[PDB]
């Protein structure tokens, strides 16, 4: 039952409407406006599409999801990060982070320019964060998402030094938990989500926890610019 | 006679010692910190200045204000509203609606680069917010200012579209009141203001109705970002 957005109207379809192949696609169309994301973030939805295609907006069923706590952390990595040669900031540098993980040609081919305006755009009005992984002053790693509430919406990850990327997504998490964080969304399963404990769950559900986390909510300074871990 | 602030302490004068004319002239000095800025509204003192000038504090008496109830609303405005165009969000962008008021070429002029960085603080630090209004996909309107308990201090309002400032008021006003709104700061009155049935009590009224509503508190989850009003 695909719908067309228009220029007009900012409002979605119902993401029980979602096409069962491709997994959740229900939209095309539209622009990457705030209003418009935001709009979406807010119902489940999210944008993802191939440079060349129109946008393409989804709401898949099964979720992809990650409980903070069920966070999967091998027995090396817990040594390696014991004597941690990174340091973890927030919101330091949104827009170096977008771009690493645009730059990793794989994943992050669908992040182009527009995409990593729209998203800059949210960053800069508060709801897109990032988080950067650093070794001596150099940017290694790290992950940006979508708040919403006391749920996160997992954008993209990426990494330019072995376990830069589990750093950035380990203390993310014991901060999101230690200060009220409920739900991590990954949109999608895969290898690398699911080796760390991402686990799928019905839509129906998802939206349930959406609707209740995205009213919640952390110390007004958790999305403030900082540093998060230093040896 | 006339105090200048002094960078080392974020103190004030009693507001009592204000010029009568110009009505409120109380201090100049100082910066626009976090600090500064949430100790003068503490206080009912508020910065405002044309470009060029030192910062300038006030204080006047009267002051304007606005009993989120008394809020006059004709009936050709209920009749649109009603059938509305507009969407209404809290706190989605507060960095545009501070920039639309900032650049309305009247009464925004003294709204720099310099103040919209010290508002925008306060924001990010949770303690100014901003309501938008939307026709479909774009901003055409909205208004901000700093929570102060259960009283709010209203800043700046900006129109592009017929209404839209006015539903901002409205629905606020609205959803203000439903958790235990007591009062609008309006610092001065003015034509559009005084039509929207805004009032002038004496400063030491004010000032008694600051210290009960400071202390005063709205659900913990009043400003979290969200929808207001769909069309
Ligand atoms: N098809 C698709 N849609 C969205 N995001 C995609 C897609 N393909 C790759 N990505 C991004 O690349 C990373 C690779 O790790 C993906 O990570 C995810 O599974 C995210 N959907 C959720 C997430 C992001 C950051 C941190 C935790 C979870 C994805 O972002
Ligand atoms: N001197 C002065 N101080 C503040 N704001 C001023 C001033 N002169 C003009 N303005 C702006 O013009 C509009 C006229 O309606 C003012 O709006 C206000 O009522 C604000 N002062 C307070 C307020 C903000 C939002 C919602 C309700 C009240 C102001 O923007």
């Amino acid at each position: 039952r695909l719908v067309q957005l228009s220029r007009h109207s900012i409002a979605f379809p119902s993401p029980e409407g979602a096409l069962r192949e491709p997994n959740g696609l229900l939209a095309l169309g539209g622009d990457l406006s705030p209003a418009r994301l935001l709009m979406a973030y807010q119902r489940g939805i999210f944008p993802w599409f191939s440079p060349g295609d129109p946008i393409l907006w989804w709401s898949p069923d099964p979720r992809a999801v990650l409980w903070p706590e069920s966070l999967h952390i091998s027995r090396s990595m817990k040594r390696f990060h014991k004597r941690s040669p990174y340091r973890v900031t927030m919101n330091y540098a949104f827009g170096q982070v977008i771009e690493g993980c645009a730059s990793d040609r794989e994943e992050g081919t669908w992040i182009t320019r527009g995409v990593v305006e729209a998203y800059h755009r949210l960053h800069e009005l508060g709801h897109a964060h990032s988080i950067e992984v650093w070794r001596e002053d150099e940017l290694v790693g790290g992950m940006y998402g979508v708040a919403q509430g006391t749920l996160f919406c997992g954008e993209s990850m990426f990494s330019r030094m072995e376990n830069a990327s589990k750093t950035a997504l380990l203390v993310f998490c014991e901060e999101f938990i230690g200060h009220g964080g409920k739900l991590i969304d990954c949109q999608v399963l895969n290898d690398h989500t699911a080796s760390l404990g991402a686990c799928e769950i019905p839509r129906r559900d998802y939206l349930n926890y959406l609707n209740q986390m995205r009213l919640g909510r952390l110390p007004n300074n958790f999305w403030v610019p900082r540093c998060l871990f230093s040896p």
